[PDB]
């Protein structure tokens, strides 16, 4: 095994990587790693949180400087053939002496039965109703206690679901060729609001990576055709804002060319299903995307104050190629647009389709349902008027949208979204802006989507994992843990905004979460929610030290990993929009290096959750113990005990 003087013997933490942890005092010492009589030492100096190249030991050992007392982790990685190593520091709460725990399991696991700590893989035999186990390096003092007969994931349940929420554009660029669809440009600045180039092909390439994390639902940003152009970014227009996040839809009937082809979507869904991963589309029915110079020029709608030679002089051959000059911002292009012109702006969606404070359109209302959210065109979902297609679709010959006798705007929207479910076997939707569209519209969407999936599963019996119905979760801003009227208008679970602040209060002491977990375990006996630490419209949860994984994945109800939670993806450039930094590029360089053991930690807790529906669905009994923190959860035949030894410092 791997050893160094004055550290315990290294133990495997993910295949081909071995770690050791110890509370080390301030000072200096030599650093060599031994495997049998093989000796290795850092060859290029010693820094924290960096992959250190190693050489066979020669002369005086490299001197490692301990600038701060704390729990240090040494990591050795043999997956490159030559050992590389890594050094990292973790600098009224139960305390842990770092030594083995004796656990009373007499009420949980049978006398003489074998119990596994899933995290370490250590197995103990129940004797006098007790087992003794050492929490493994990287466990943070957790024992994940299960019957040793546990061997593989339990049947999928939405009430035990591990959802991975990915902004496809900011994850993996599978094909650079499709990065600049419809004349879209990078800004050459910090790319705050641009298409980075992430696509469905790229996302498909990481399905094994997600499967290893115990992910069994993949929530993707809408892949449907967005506005082609940009608007002013943030409060100051310091960046161009493109529809990289999928929330500014223009054509519901087509895939966005940046995301890829129909074939790419079919491969993503089919390969995801092959690995027991359900697909959720992020969907919008509340609004279409903003008017952009790209779309105005392409589809011949709107009105400009620029007439004569002044037009091509100012905005150029392609208006979307305009950049702000001296004394201008990315909002300044609006100065050239005549938003008051009735005739010009009717050529866009048309008066029968949207509310907006432009031209001759129905004015937005002064309520959540009919307001124009952030000046977005509000789709008339409640309208009973037979609309025909949007006016500007007359200049969009590539659309799959067809006029249908008697159809209202809502009928088109529910038909368009349902057709993706029918054609590809999409397992569910995450519904955006749920509080801004009337309940009856969401019920219609659910009914048609349910029919669509049943039709696909019947037509594709080889591909269908089960006969489970279509699943729908919604973002109703500020929704908590309660069975609201949403649950009686087509929603199987609502996104839980309240978990984030409760997790934050347990960031420095995991045991603080107990009351929240007891409440949620009891409340969610009768319904389901989708809880998160991080989101695109809140913040990235990075205060948990190494404990974010257990804080999320041991929560009752369905849980949502925001892409990069597993790798501590940093908050990115944000400009004058405080939310933009949450959509930073996936940190793949860190995943394969300094965040490698974090990813392994997430994989272990994620896999434990996938084996045990009791976690997501079980009644909780919090244990009374003289040392540490512990609870049991039980759902049908499934029973687990989670022990947390406490803080090692
Ligand atoms: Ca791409
Ligand atoms: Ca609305």
């Amino acid at each position: 095994a791997w050893t160094t003087t004055d550290f315990p013997a290294f133990t495997e933490e993910g295949t081909g990587r071995f770690i050791s942890q110890k509370v080390v005092e301030k000072g200096t010492r030599p650093l060599q790693l031994n495997f049998d009589q093989q000796c290795w030492q850092p060859s290029g100096g010693i820094k924290l949180n960096q992959m250190l190249s190693m050489e066979p030991c020669r002369g005086t050992p490299p001197q490692w400087r301990i600038f701060r007392q704390g729990l240090y982790t040494l990591e050795v990685d043999t997956r490159s053939g030559t050992p590389t190593m890594m050094i990292s520091l973790e600098e009224q709460c139960p305390k842990w002496d770092g030594k083995p725990l004796t656990i009373d399991v007499s009420k949980t696991f049978a006398e003489g039965s074998k119990v596994r700590d899933f995290y370490s893989g250590n197995v103990a035999t129940v004797s006098g109703g007790k087992i003794t186990l050492q929490p493994a390096f990287g466990s943070n003092g957790l024992l994940l206690l299960e019957r040793a007969e546990t061997a593989a994931p339990a049947p999928f349940d939405w009430h035990n679901a591990t959802v991975y929420f990915v902004l496809t554009d900011r994850f993996v660029n599978g094909n650079p060729a499709n990065d600049n669809s419809y004349g879209r440009h990078k800004d050459g600045m910090q790319e705050i609001g641009t298409f980075h180039g992430g696509d469905l092909q790229g996302l498909t390439s990481k399905l094994d990576y997600l499967q290893q994390m115990g992910v069994n639902a993949l929530w993707i940003s809408s892949p449907l055709e967005q506005i082609h152009g940009w608007v002013g970014g943030g409060t100051k227009g310091d960046f161009p804002h493109y529809a990289y996040h999928g929330y500014y839809t223009q054509d519901w009937s087509k895939l966005d060319a940046n995301m890829g082809t129909e074939a790419d979507l079919r491969r993503l869904v089919d390969e995801a299903h092959k690995r027991g991963i359900r697909i959720l589309f992020d969907v919008v029915m509340n609004h279409a995307g903003y008017a952009t110079l790209a779309d105005m020029q392409e589809f011949q709608f709107g009105s400009l104050y620029l007439q004569g030679d002044e037009l091509k002089k100012t905005l150029g051959e392609r208006w979307t190629d305009w950049k702000p000059g001296a004394g201008q911002t990315w909002h300044s292009f609006n100065d050239y647009i005549n938003f008051s012109d009735k005739a010009g702006w009717e050529k866009w969606w048309g008066k029968k389709w949207i509310r907006i404070d432009i031209g001759d359109y129905d004015n937005p209302g002064y309520d959540d349902l009919t307001m124009s959210l952030a000046f977005l065109p509000d789709l008339k979902t409640e309208s009973k008027e037979i609309s025909g297609l949007p006016n500007f679709y007359s200049h969009k010959p590539d659309t799959a949208a067809k006029a249908i006798p008697g159809y209202t705007p809502r009928d088109y929207l529910t038909h368009w979204l349902s057709q993706w479910v029918r054609d590809y076997g999409i397992d569910g939707f995450r519904v955006d802006t749920a509080k801004h569209v009337e309940m009856d519209a969401w019920q219609q969407l659910k009914t048609q989507a349910t029919a669509a999936l049943a039709e696909w599963k019947k037509a594709n019996p080889d591909k269908a994992l089960d006969a489970a119905p279509f699943w729908m979760t919604g973002e109703a801003w500020g929704h908590g843990v309660m069975q609201s009227d949403y649950y009686r208008h087509g929603f199987d679970a609502m996104i839980n905004f309240d978990y984030q602040d409760q997790a934050a209060k347990a960031a420095t002491c995991m045991a603080n979460i107990d009351l929240t977990w007891q409440q949620m375990a009891d409340k969610l006996q009768s319904f389901n929610v989708l809880s998160y630490l991080s989101s695109h419209d809140t913040r990235l949860f990075r205060e948990g030290g190494a404990t974010a994984a257990e804080l999320l994945l041991l929560a009752p109800g369905a849980v949502q990993i925001f892409y990069g939670d597993e790798s501590s993806r940093p908050f990115g450039p944000t400009g004058s929009d405080p939310l933009q930094g949450t959509r930073s590029e996936m940190n793949w360089q860190d995943v394969n290096g300094k965040a490698a053991r974090s990813v392994t930690h997430w994989q272990k807790i994620g896999q434990f959750r996938a084996r045990h529906p009791a976690i997501g669905m079980g009644k909780q009994t919090t244990l009374s113990m003289s040392r540490g923190y512990g609870f049991v959860r039980e759902s049908g035949e499934d029973k687990v005990m989670v022990i947390w030894a406490g803080q090692q410092q």
